[PDB]
């Protein structure tokens, strides 16, 4: 055919609309995952509960994805206790959630029981929780569920301002998981494992390297 | 079949599952022939090898009341850091954890094989190419150089720290490989 | 057939078979394009190469009264020790040996085929992957680094120490390879 | 296929399209391997060659307001006079003219190939026989002798004389050929 | 209707693809024609044959077209002898083709007969060849056919390098027609005419003024 006589424009707009396509470019992105939280450490001297900040950057794998978004909203967050001790082991594991950073960490059973999301279990009970981490059946699992309803959209951070008014911390920290041992062993030990079954929604992308 | 290629299925004791009372670090085992005396006797007669199976099964030998679990996973890059805890383990390839006292049912894997309630850590062999049989590992070099000879590393970790260093079980490897170009066993390094 | 790929069949003089009057060690030749002037002139225009054939023929040119024989084999791991004697040579891949004055019948192998009475040492090329074409070898490095660029080494040895260093015949390479990604010949290292 | 015949598809920068501010003469380029460094590195390893494609595409790199056009055609006889103007060009084989600033769409021809709005000058290769690979041109001889080695000459002309000598684009050759009887690259002249 | 608001481009490519259209612009062009070659000159002193270079520039009309192309390939080339003498005229015309410029021109019948394309005829035979020049019927014509099969694509030239190695001449000269008289008349004469019935293919156009 005839060679086409192209008309050359002074320019030609180069335009892109919206976050460049890829795995985490959608306005929002829902994510469900099982994440090892920590060892159930049993102090032999302290009766104080151990605290765990329920925020994305504390979940290595989830964090990898979460740092690509600026906002997140927890939908599930459930911590399962997996026993790794015989049925001869005395003691109990106590768990509850603290929804205000300003609130004091429970130092004993009574305090723990009076706190939201409270749960206790024979340190050797709950192995069936292993099946929770995969399929389901929380029938015989030791789980501490965090109240996620009513939790709004939180900014995704890579840190927690700890030496700051608890009120500013609250703006980023939906809740803290408080884990306590009902008794003091003669020597520190680790009766089981704590795995988190988190479900959240990420929103509004951001270059990971900028996210803090 | 043939033409400078001999297939081989072996079973050998790999090592004792050792639990440290101080370190939380995993113990790594290089998935290479020279780490298995008998298999080495065979493999050292060849220049090249290619793993086809490589599975490490844990067989316990302790009371059912002992505390703790055994954690296993494979590290496919020498540059990758050795897991110092359960999550790191649970997050990597081939992950598997089981109470330290559980596993005996795995003896059937050794003789024959009906892995059901067996505690095995399988290595990703598909897409693992022909590597050169060596007698050692150049640890003092760039991890990338090591990768050249190390298909993978088995990472074994004690979920907890016993009050005293101990070994509640043993790791046995069920390897399947093909060997290729002959060499004098004594010149193979 | 296409898109960064075309087969190349070549024949070139590799080196003289030199017999040391004092050393019993085998001489080693790196099987890479840059050790073959003409082939190099072609391969250097590409970034990657993959040997499909690589056969080295021994063609004699001495009297039927010369004693001793030539021994050849291939070494597929730079780390492997070079055969010091007949037994060692005989135990390695591609091993072939022949009276130093025999082998002239293998000249039609250079043009055509019929390795029927030839003295050829064939390198195992099947399962040899794409290797980057290089203008040299890092001889002072970990063998594993070298193995990255060196598919194999041809080891040639004399089963006898002549009274004086001499060359009973020559080695000719019959290589067949495929080249892949274009590169300026002058920029290829 | 094979038997002293290696097919080759290459892409190489041929030359800068140069516009003279004084001469109206076309610049001619000899369509032979030694004019393309990389291709030469390959072709010089063979005694004979036979062009199958040989296409020269013009890729511009100037403002769309620059004045002038590029003219191209092929001269199949060395005796034939080099075109000194547009008509002479428009009247000969493979003629093609396009505004000096037009052509960028031709980059697709380089990688892959979908010549549409590409500015190419194709040489008549059909019925071009096996020529001898040479390292030079005997210009000082009867044009008929030259024809023996020169399949054709590409003629490139600036439709106009810029006020200053300049180069608004570059010519890249997309050659396809078959090479035949090997020779030592260093002895090929 | 509404005046159209033309958008003016910085430029507008001016392009032409391929040899400008016209009578001899095709990649190739086949041509058949009858061309007067020469008089059958009969020397009264020399026995040597006369040579004729079978190349386009020696055919005035054909050359007009042929110079517009750079390559040609003979397909037919047949030289017909037309007698213009009575049946009382003694002598014969001998014709053959020489395919190597280095080859010696035949000086006698034996030599001529041993040469490719050989043919002889009573100088007064062959008038029926007149009908060949138009329709056909070479039944009773004196024709010398040149071996054209296997003749490749030759460069079109406007000259022959004569004081040059016969091998370079061969590159441009497919063949030479050798015409000889079987006898020497008492005085030079012209018994007939030689017409060429050429058929060739031209290829790859070129400005005529450049063609040499
Ligand atoms: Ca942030
Ligand atoms: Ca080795
Ligand atoms: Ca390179
Ligand atoms: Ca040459
Ligand atoms: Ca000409």
């Amino acid at each position: 055919a005839e060679p086409q006589l192209q008309r050359a424009p002074v320019a030609q707009a180069s335009r892109i609309s919206g976050t460049v396509p890829g795995p985490l470019s959608s306005n929002t992105w829902p994510l469900h995952s099982v994440e090892f939280l920590a060892d159930f450490k049993r102090s032999s001297t302290s009766a104080d509960a151990t605290t765990y900040d329920c925020v994305p950057f504390n979940l290595p794998r989830v964090w990898s994805l979460a740092r690509c978004y600026s906002m997140w909203k927890p939908t599930r967050w459930d911590v399962v206790y997996l026993p790794e001790v015989s049925a001869t082991v005395a003691g109990s594991i106590e768990m509850c959630f603290l929804y205000d950073y300003a609130d004091t960490i429970p130092r004993y059973t009574g305090k723990m029981s009076r706190t939201a999301g409270f749960v206790t279990s024979s340190v050797w009970y709950g192995a069936e929780g292993c099946h929770l981490l995969s399929g389901g059946s929380a029938r015989n699992a030791v789980v501490a569920s965090m109240d996620c309803s009513r939790v709004g959209w939180k900014r995704v951070t890579s840190s927690i301002p700890s030496s700051v008014d608890p009120n500013v911390v609250n703006t980023i920290l939906p809740a803290r998981l408080a884990v306590r041992s009902s008794i003091k062993p003669t020597v520190s030990d680790t009766p089981g494992k704590l795995y988190v079954i988190a479900s959240m929604v990420l929103r509004d992308p951001v270059d990971p390297t900028l996210n803090t």
